[PDB]
């Protein structure tokens, strides 16, 4: 298996692959469903209404209490139950609130100036000289062998498309400490103006016009974990990946600054990740709405950087998910809210959660994130079940790769199975060796 | 590589022999510390911290277009990108090592971090354990680690000779801005008290504290045989923020599980002994811990607790009768601060810890080429068997964290080997 041979064969011609009409607009983050009103308050199991985190949480503390692992899943004993979700808890350490959305706050800073790192560097003035290489072949072989460097089981690079920036950000002022920060969320429009580097005022998140392009990464999430969905250990691969998110954006971005350019970290905050992965030829946007990577299926979780250093886009990807995706189904078979749609892809939003004018197939996601707080976790269902997800998918017919069609037709072993570093598989590790041909062309 | 360490397992007990001259050691004695080694001349001849005078040679070598030490890079762009690359590394480190304990990244307890105020309605941290089988615990917790970036990891009862008799630190309140300038000494002392907690005067461990739990953080192959140039920089300061990641998550998992946990990076005590003591590897001619996977081109880093946990057997595959006769590292040395003699009980200066065979380095002069090299050196695990131009390497093979697939079958774990 080369999974280098695969991405050559299916590599597109250049060209954003998204298919969109007038009534794109860009999106306010607040209208995810994490955020928005409508749905980000959900009844526990007692009836009571609040945040769906803290139902949730109630369902994972009622989990424990009864040694379940999941939604009527019963652990082999309590100390197991509360093995799960201390790992999934621990997960999250290097994550502000579930997902570091708030641009240019803890993490997430547009500048280095302040960071630990860059004052004690300080002397040798990285970030203060003006580049040394400008040669965007060069710069994306730095930037990518930074990036695998940084944690990147995959990453890739494309022009910046603004459609797939928020409008506005979720955030908070910059007096609120962290305490209050839950209760003092407010929205702030994302705007691109002629300055020097980005900026935040009063009033508006600053990108400069100067800022080209978005390096989007993949992070690998562990496969014998997801299989679990949607029981605890879903939720700590997931959770853990987080983590390994934030270190890549602050790697990456310290490095790009240190190469005399700036740089913007975002995590799940600033755009809508599964777009730029797929402009960056990652993979392809699918039914269940992830991007699906060769490698991984959908199992992976994306951050991405933005930059002004010059960069080389790379091609995007068609290896037929869209054609797979069409006569599927399993995934919204599954979904245990059938959130996701069995019909056709529309331009069409099914509600507030999803953004209009782009071509894909439309999921209910307040369906979704209902479901959480009812099983005390993040679900992963769809995930667990695509076919993709699978590690065995390619074939090689002795001409070209293809993708074998009959694939589409317990915690306690997990805790006392296979595991390698940072939940990486060393039967599949070899997939995502990269040397200069495959970092830029 | 899991039947090489059931092959080579020693019968329990610590394999460091000491005699009854030996003494805690006060951090301080290290020679990034010390003030008889912590000013060195840079290379217009001013006398600064040792690490601004190697600041200034890296900013000299980019100049001049230089890797390393009269070794030219393909021109000026590429110097200027190993270093950077270097730089970034250090991104979730504080100062060097993150050897402050409770300060920053190294918290002794979980309840001010963002993380556990988040998660504080479901109630882990305060929710007494409900796994107290150290057998069980041993598995959870090994499993724990490997998902916390610990490319091997083992367990050993905590042996108090290791702890420093004082750590560097400083005070609570002043800023990060001040801290460089603003180091103090504070002794680390062991009583009768539930949780671990700091005073004014004292770094206090709880007595229940029974067990540490060492990672081994494997470093790049091809980037550390660049020593004593940039991209070796580069790996070694990658590790250390893995270290740092791997500590916070641990002892978050810890403590979520009903413990408490102590993390440290390079402070609080002498890695390379707890990891021999923990089974990862045998001490070494150069002074590293050897371990079979990675030799000695792996980073340590260890968490310390109260949790229940079962000790792994000290490890002999033969490393020291293989240093008596090797010496390549002693000969390639471009400081000779290693030794070729034989190992002895008593300290060549004041930055070796009397009272323990081992052999006995001149680490001023080690630490003395990292300003003329502009780097941290490296050459020693470079060039040591156990372990196995710059342009190269940034065009060559690389994977996820560095991490080799030709090798990392070797890391795979079940819990068979876990306990
Ligand atoms: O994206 C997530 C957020 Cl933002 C919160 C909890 C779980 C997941 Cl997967
Ligand atoms: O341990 C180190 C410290 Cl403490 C500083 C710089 C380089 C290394 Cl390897
Ligand atoms: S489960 Fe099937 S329909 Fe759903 S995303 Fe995967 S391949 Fe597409
Ligand atoms: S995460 Fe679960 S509830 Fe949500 S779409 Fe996937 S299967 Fe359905
Ligand atoms: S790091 Fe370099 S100078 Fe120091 S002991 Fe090793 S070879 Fe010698
Ligand atoms: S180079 Fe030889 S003598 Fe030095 S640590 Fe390695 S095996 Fe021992």
């Amino acid at each position: 298996k080369n999974a280098a041979e695969i991405r050559q064969q299916f590599a597109m011609t250049a060209g954003s692959p998204i298919i969109v009409n007038d009534k794109l607009e860009r999106y306010a983050e607040v209208r995810t469903a994490f955020t928005h009103p409508t749905s980000f308050f959900k009844p526990n199991y007692k009836g009571e209404v609040k945040p769906w985190f803290l139902s949730a949480y109630d369902e994972k503390v009622r989990q424990i209490e009864n040694g379940e692992n999941g939604p009527k899943m019963k652990a082999k004993n309590v100390g197991e139950a509360r093995a799960g979700r201390a790992l999934e808890a621990a997960g999250w350490t290097l994550d502000i609130n579930y997902g570091n959305i708030y641009p240019n706050r803890f993490f997430m800073l547009w500048s280095g100036e302040t960071m630990t790192n860059t004052q004690l560097w300080a002397p040798v003035g990285l970030d203060r000289r003006p580049p040394d290489t400008t040669d965007p072949v060069e710069l994306t072989n730095y930037v990518k062998f930074a990036a695998r460097m940084a944690g990147a089981d995959l990453v890739g690079v494309a022009r910046l498309n603004r459609n797939w920036v928020y409008s506005e950000a979720v955030t908070i002022p910059a007096d609120v400490p962290y305490e209050q920060s839950l209760h003092k969320e407010i929205e702030k429009p994302i705007v691109f103006k002629d300055v020097p580097l980005p900026i935040e005022t009063d009033d508006e998140l600053i990108i400069p016009n100067t800022c080209e392009n978005v390096i989007v990464a993949g992070i690998a999430m562990n496969r014998e974990m997801m299989q679990t969905a949607p029981n605890s250990m879903a939720c700590a691969t997931t959770a853990f990946c987080y983590s390994r998110m934030c270190m890549f954006d602050m790697w990456l971005c310290q490095f790009i600054r240190y190469m005399g350019y700036y740089a913007i970290p975002s995590c799940n905050g600033v755009g809508q990740s599964v777009a730029f992965a797929v402009e960056a030829g990652l993979g392809q946007a699918s039914r269940m709405g992830a991007c699906i990577t060769p490698e991984f299926g959908p199992n992976v979780r994306l951050t991405k950087v933005f930059t002004n250093m010059p960069l080389v886009p790379d091609k995007p990807i068609d290896f037929g998910v869209t054609e797979f995706c069409e006569t599927c189904k399993k995934c919204a078979r599954e979904c245990p809210s059938k959130a996701i749609t069995e019909g056709p892809r529309t331009f069409e939003g099914r509600s507030i959660h999803n953004q209009s004018g782009k071509l894909q197939w439309q999921n209910d996601y307040n369906k979704c994130l209902g479901y959480w707080p009812e099983s005390g976790g993040y679900c992963g269902v769809c995930v667990a079940v695509c076919p993709f997800t699978k590690g065995n998918i390619w074939i090689h017919d002795g001409v070209e790769w293809l993708i074998d069609n009959t694939r589409f037709l317990n915690i306690t072993e997990v805790w006392d199975g296979k595991i390698n570093t940072y939940g990486l598989d060393a039967d599949h590790f070899r997939d995502t060796v990269s040397f200069r041909k495959d970092r830029v062309k």
